[PDB]
């Protein structure tokens, strides 16, 4: 191991050495031009090649801190341009590495990356592959500067196949379009996850991450012994809260050790794990960390024996209390892989509850038997709502079913903006048509998963612009208790219903020529600031109001003169509107 840079080049490769590369100085020099950088690439990559063809070079022996860092401090407009972090170049290492870290700027003022006509994407992809995918690449990383830069390069090589598909297709359009929203919904989905994960970490500590840990893996891994899973759930802990730090390497050392463990004792811990340790190191850990649920062992006994009739269980308790905790959490985390973490933890903390009751008692023999009872209560709390949930999104179609979300969250919260209102009831909607297409053993996990960001995302934004008291309860409390938190929130009967205004219900023959998705955000956003004027409003009432509307969009959208019968028929509308409510 003479040479770190020699050693890297060989294992990931020149074209993968050469992306990760443009990644981690643009996640960097967030406001160097891509030219700038494609030079240090290929500085870097070139000397890399010289320590491969020689590792006793002249300086293949140093650090890949300490190059990377090295030609950073080479940049000549780095103190003009990033001011500070120019003052790290002074520093030693390891402290200049800190350093340049600590200067990492999160979300810096650049213009949002618009979509280019599908024709001009296609054309650039053609004449020049290269620069086209990585100029994007480049963007992308400046842009999202603590985003792991395997995974980034794991989107990347999946844009790369969509415009190999689609810009050679009759109907380009038609077949890029769909693809490119999936992967920037996908993309913002694992960005989100990403910074979730960590703010929990640093928000309610270790043990609540571990707990957290040993619920997913039992439920990934249930032929593993609990042994086998403390050991996974220790390092899986160790390397989230390296990864966090922001530290590339030290992150990527980390993630590939576990791989490399998992791989190697693959026998003890699960047999669907056979394709993920055949991939080669790049995507070792990225094919393990979404693997598929193992299949459990056929005899399984009920937790009931080491749980709840067995003696010596407060002794075993006392003993070593997490442990014991993370004991029942895997027993019970293995049988139930239809269940959502979250609602494993909050059984797991219903049990941790009565045993620090019932055994300080005469007798924790007779309160034991109150806990099993004591969790069906909160495992069919989510599966009802599941249930009735995806009736309602078979019934009424998902836009429909946006529709219904949208007047619930709205009567709830109507102080949120409209736009916030809009944004989420899509969300959940789209939540909707994708979990509900599950069967009950997988919906759970699957609506957790949604569910999680949008509700994060959801209290990100009301973190900078604080709107309501209870939705800011829900957003700091225990991550176990959030999602419950928010399906506890009430029609607000506090809200005074804001002043009508023409302009707001005022509809022009533009919409005519909008695109579906468009004239249902219009239409989405007309409902809100419907429900906000007049929030009494019944069902029936509503319906009857959007009955009205829809027929006036067609009525208007199809005659001959179009912004005269908007103008007119509107002020009908409106006006019988009015009355009716
Ligand atoms: C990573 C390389 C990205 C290649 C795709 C370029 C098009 C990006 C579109 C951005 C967007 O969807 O808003
Ligand atoms: C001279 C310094 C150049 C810096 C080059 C950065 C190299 C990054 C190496 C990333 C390897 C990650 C391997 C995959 C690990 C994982 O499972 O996530
Ligand atoms: C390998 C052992 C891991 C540690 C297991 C600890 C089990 C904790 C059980 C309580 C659920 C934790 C939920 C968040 C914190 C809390 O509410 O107590
Ligand atoms: C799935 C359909 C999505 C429709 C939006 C409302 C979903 C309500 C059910 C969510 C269940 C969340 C489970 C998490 C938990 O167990 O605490
Ligand atoms: C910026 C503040 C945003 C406020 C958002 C108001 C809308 C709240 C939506 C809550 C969704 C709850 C999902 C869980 C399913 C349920 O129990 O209904
Ligand atoms: C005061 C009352 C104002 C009357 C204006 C009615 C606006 C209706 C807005 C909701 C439109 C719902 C359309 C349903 C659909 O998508 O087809």
């Amino acid at each position: 191991h003479k040479s770190e840079v020699a050693h890297r080049f060989k294992d990931l490769g020149e074209e993968n050495f050469k992306a990760l590369v443009l990644i981690a100085f643009a996640q960097y020099l967030q406001q160097c031009p891509f030219e700038d950088h494609v030079k240090l690439v290929n500085e870097v990559t070139e000397f890399a090649k010289t320590c491969v063809a020689d590792e006793s070079a002249e300086n293949c022996d140093k650090s890949l801190h300490t190059l990377f860092g090295d030609k950073l401090c080479t940049v000549a407009t780095l103190r003009e341009t990033y001011g500070e972090m120019a003052d790290c170049c002074a520093k030693q290492e390891p402290e200049r590495n800190e350093c340049f870290l600590q200067h990492k700027d999160d979300n810096p003022n650049l213009p949002r990356l618009v979509r280019p006509e599908v024709d001009v994407m296609c054309t650039a992809f053609h004449d020049n592959e290269e620069t086209f995918l990585k100029k994007y690449l480049y963007e992308i990383a400046r842009r999202h500067p603590y985003f792991y830069a395997p995974e980034l390069l794991f989107f990347a090589k999946r844009y790369k196949a969509a415009f190999t598909e689609c810009c050679q297709a009759a109907d380009k359009a038609a077949c890029l379009l769909p693809k490119l929203d999936e992967l920037r919904d996908e993309g913002k989905a694992s960005s989100a996850k990403q910074r979730l994960k960590c703010a929990s970490l640093q928000k309610f500590g270790e043990r609540a991450f571990k707990a957290w840990a040993v619920a997913r893996l039992s439920q990934r891994f249930p032929k593993a012994e609990f042994a086998e899973v403390s050991k996974l759930v220790t390092d899986l802990t160790k390397v989230h809260t390296e990864c966090c730090h922001g530290d590339l390497l030290e992150c990527a050392d980390d993630r590939a050790d576990l791989a490399k463990y998992i791989c190697e004792n693959q026998d003890s811990i699960s047999s669907k794990l056979k394709e993920c340790c055949e991939k080669p190191l790049l995507e070792k850990s990225h094919c393990i960390a979404e693997v598929e649920n193992d299949e459990m062992p056929a005899d399984l006994p009920s937790l009931a024996a080491d749980f709840v009739e067995s003696k010596d269980v407060c002794k075993n308790y006392a003993e070593a209390k997490d442990v014991f905790l993370g004991m029942f959490l895997y027993e019970y985390a293995r049988r139930h892989p239809d269940y959502s973490v979250v609602l494993l933890l909050r059984l797991a903390k219903t049990y941790e509850t009565t045993l620090e009751k019932c055994c300080a008692a005469a007798d924790p023999h007779e309160c034991y038997a109150k806990v099993f009872d004591e969790f069906k209560p909160l495992v069919e709390e989510p599966q009802n709502l599941i249930k009735q949930n995806c009736e309602l999104f078979e019934q009424l179609g998902e836009y429909k079913f946006q529709n219904a979300l949208l007047v619930r969250y709205t009567k709830k919260v109507p102080q949120v903006s409209t736009p916030t209102l809009v944004e989420v009831s899509r969300n959940l909607g789209k939540v909707g048509s994708k979990c509900c297409k599950h069967p009950e053993a997988k919906r759970m996990p699957c609506a957790e998963d949604y569910l999680s960001v949008v509700l994060n995302q959801l209290c990100v934004l009301h973190e900078k612009t604080p709107v309501s008291d209870r939705v800011t309860k829900c957003c700091t409390e225990s991550l176990v208790n959030r999602r419950p938190c928010f399906s506890a929130l009430e029609v607000d009967e506090t809200y005074v219903p804001k002043e009508f205004n023409a302009e707001t219900f005022t509809f022009h023959a533009d919409i005519c020529t909008l695109s579906e998705k468009e004239r249902q955000i219009k239409k989405q956003t007309a409902l809100v600031e419907l429900v906000k004027h007049k929030p009494k409003a019944t069902k029936e009432q509503l319906k009857a109001v959007m009955d009205d509307f829809a027929a006036f969009v067609e009525k208007c959208c199809k005659a001959d003169d179009k912004e005269t019968c908007f103008a007119e028929e509107g002020k009908k509308l409106v006006a019988a509107s009015q009355a009716a409510l």
